[PDB]
């Protein structure tokens, strides 16, 4: 038997064959879950890459064609000439837009199959690295009109460093660690921001600073390179209806492009392949404004509202947090900023979880982080029951470079 | 071996060890997880297991009393097939089972339990009567206090005390010749029940149920439950003048009877329990589920908000005023509640202690995290561990 799936608000049922299908392990056993963890060689080579060709050409219906065979028969004789192999430029793109697919903590794969592969394997230099980002960033960006990308730097191969960049993002603000303990900025990028420092950036002193790029050729160490300004689209946050709100003097930034995740396609690991869409508003609502351990403003915008913050009951943090979401849903709207709001983009989930099942028998989720931070239960993800596993090609964590 | 527990909001570290000591075996596999899933006379070893950690709990681990209470087991299991818990026994495993159950985010209040030992009952009669002291006692005029009435347990060769009702207080749910619902559609099927056993149904959102009571081998049996037993606290809204006049309300007391008690491997598939409720249980789940009362659009259009766009989150802004509605009038009732921001911050406290006391702590984050604002609680920001301890509340079939 396969796990039975249960949608607890229409009361339908299905089974996850697709798990079955799971090659890595995760963190659960029968003995105890940890499902809510954040942090869950030639023959090993060959069947991942087998297994990948297996998927690209089962993509495009052709499998058993003697072009399937072929590939398969190319890909073991340069696997046994040189321990490695290249991926065709079209298994890239597919590669590529499999592992988003693959990835259980995306709520957005209703999107996976409209994805630009921008493919820069022959990247020779941190100089032509920053440019590859700068034509991701204005290629996504579109003025406002986010289009899903994706830049593929070259492969990790032995006798030579791998292409790192240091950022998590392409776009963030400075977090400056205050001496008195505290934070200027985005406490999520002190760390970054202090070796961004270190190798020469002269720092600001405001809370929206954007960061350089720390970019890593092989065996090289860092180099520094700054965001041409207009390069990075901001959002002023205002509130349709709290005038007071625009004098904060907050925003946040238009494209959330992801540069610290290692993508897998066939056994081939690609340490450097940044990757964008476009924001969930919850994600800079709920969390980067709203989480205390990062701009931690609920407490003066309830202030503002003229809210009763000396007692819980009042539900004076859940009416600030809906007022601030509220504001950047607007101002994006305002902006032109594409923004999905938590419960368009968990409906959408949910055709992607009835897409998957016709087209795959199952889909890899983590209930945990599919769950919108505030609002879950009126969301319908929140009455869905998910299956969490690992699926190749895929986004996977990998250690910082100075680490 | 131990894992390693983070807190990413204070960045602190712990190492759940207790989890070690699961016995049982949840759903979860290396290959795939779980977890999200609503449902995942070697009598003897439990047996013998339960008794260790009732003497180590108490410090007489091993002492002379100790090995007494271990060989009068195994005598009665001998002659009987199955052995009587020492009341206070019964009272340990209760609260145990309580302070395991990985679901419930009131267990800071774990060791202030009133145990009911209902164990000497007989016809449903007696059942009736021993419930309905339970709802006196907990319901305690508003001033709730947590309470278990334990039925007897399994026995082979002889029937089971069931409460058909999953708990006490149900609101009855009709279905119309339109298929929609009148009333809870999650008490759809226990209300045809009723019915079908002879109850006079209602037309109202909120009839209050019949039990169906079923002592061992016969057929359940009404009773109807005395509406001064039943505390029921009217909603209102302290600005929104309107939000009385939808004819809302809940009940004081909630009071689950269809889960299994398991202490030492002994069953009690009768034996409710009852605390106070978090708000977001009534507010959130209880009104506002698409499969509930599903009342989270007409409270929008009262409050004239714009409901053809998600992005003017009405849904949010309608689902908040109607937990300040439930807290405000559960408040001015006089009638126990708790916000789910004081309970999550309670629950982090629990699991603190727990840490110092058992070296961890099962907690299902799925379910410990609130239904709204789930980040807004600092148990959003804590990992967790889910394994089965026993004695345990477990779910069990429906008896038809
Ligand atoms: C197109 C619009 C998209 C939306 C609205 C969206 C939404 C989200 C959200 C809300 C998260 C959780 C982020 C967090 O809480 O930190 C997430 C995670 C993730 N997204 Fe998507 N996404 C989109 C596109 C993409 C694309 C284009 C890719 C890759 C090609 C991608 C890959 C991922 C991955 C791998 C994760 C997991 C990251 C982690 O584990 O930390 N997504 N997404
Ligand atoms: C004292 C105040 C208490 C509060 C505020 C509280 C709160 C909660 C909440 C919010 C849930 C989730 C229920 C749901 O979402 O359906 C829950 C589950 C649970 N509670 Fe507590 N509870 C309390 C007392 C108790 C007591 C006295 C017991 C037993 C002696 C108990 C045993 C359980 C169990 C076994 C579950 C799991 C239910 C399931 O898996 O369906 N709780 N609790
Ligand atoms: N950074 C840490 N913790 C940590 C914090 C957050 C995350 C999750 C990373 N999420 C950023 C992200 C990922 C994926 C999507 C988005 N948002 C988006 N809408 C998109 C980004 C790209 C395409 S869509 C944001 C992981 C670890 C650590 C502290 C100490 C050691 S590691
Ligand atoms: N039973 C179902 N599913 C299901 C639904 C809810 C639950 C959770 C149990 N709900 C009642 C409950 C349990 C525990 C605590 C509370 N609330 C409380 N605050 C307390 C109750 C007793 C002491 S505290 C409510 C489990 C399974 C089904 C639906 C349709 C067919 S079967
Ligand atoms: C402890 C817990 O796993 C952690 O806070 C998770 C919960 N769910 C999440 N879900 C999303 N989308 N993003 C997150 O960062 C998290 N954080
Ligand atoms: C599918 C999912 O497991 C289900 O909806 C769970 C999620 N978390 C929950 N959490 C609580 N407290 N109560 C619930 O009923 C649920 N339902
Ligand atoms: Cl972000
Ligand atoms: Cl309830
Ligand atoms: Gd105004
Ligand atoms: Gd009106
Ligand atoms: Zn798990």
């Amino acid at each position: 038997k396969f796990p039975r799936v249960k949608n607890w608000e229409v009361g339908s049922i299905t089974y996850d064959t697709l798990s079955a299908q799971a090659q890595q392990d995760g963190p659960c056993t029968p003995r105890r879950c940890l499902g809510s963890l954040v942090f869950p060689a030639p023959e090993q080579l060959l069947s991942q890459a087998r297994d990948f060709i297996n998927q690209y050409y089962s993509s495009i219906k052709r499998s058993g064609s003697q072009a399937h065979e072929q590939r398969l028969q190319e890909v073991e004789a340069e696997v046994a000439a040189t321990g490695t192999y290249q991926l065709r430029e079209s298994e890239l793109v597919f590669g590529a837009k499999q592992a988003w697919r693959n990835a259980p903590r995306c709520v957005g794969r209703i999107q996976w199959g409209k994805l630009q592969v921008f493919d820069a394997r022959d990247c020779r230099s941190a100089q032509e690295m920053f440019t590859y980002i700068c034509n991701h960033i204005k290629y996504a960006t579109n003025r406002g009109n986010l289009r899903s990308a994706i830049t593929v730097f070259p492969q990790r191969c032995p006798g030579r460093g791998d292409f790192r960049i240091w950022n998590s993002q392409l776009v963030r603000y400075a977090g400056y660690r205050q001496q008195d303990g505290s934070v200027r900025g985005d406490p999520a990028n002190v760390e970054i921001t202090e070796l961004c420092i270190q190798h020469g950036w002269t720092p600001g002193n405001g809370r929206f600073d954007v960061l350089p790029l720390l970019l890593q050729a092989p065996d090289e160490p860092p180099e520094l390179f700054l965001l041409p300004p207009e390069l990075v689209l901001e959002v002023p946050l205002e509130h349709p209806t709290l005038e007071w709100f625009a004098a904060l003097g907050l925003r946040w930034y238009a494209l959330p492009a992801v540069s610290n995740m290692l993508l897998e396609i066939g056994g081939l690991e690609f340490p450097a392949a940044p990757f964008s869409g476009w924001y969930m508003s919850t994600e800079i609502g709920t969390r980067n404004l709203c989480d205390p351990h990062r701009y931690n403003i609920l407490e003066d915008v309830a202030v503002c509202m003229d809210l009763d913050t000396r007692t819980t009951s009042s539900l004076w943090k859940d009416k600030a947090a809906v007022e601030i979401n509220v504001a950047v849903l607007h101002s994006y709207q305002l902006a032109k900023v594409t923004i999905v709001d938590h419960h368009a983009a968990t409906a959408s989930f949910m055709k992607h979880l009835e897409n998957e099942q016709k087209a795959r028998g199952g889909c890899p989720a983590d209930w945990a982080w599919i769950v919108p931070p505030i609002s879950g239960s009126l969301t319908p993800v929140f009455h869905q029951e998910m299956v969490n596993y690992f699926l190749s090609p895929a986004f996977r964590y990998q250690p910082d470079p100075w680490k």
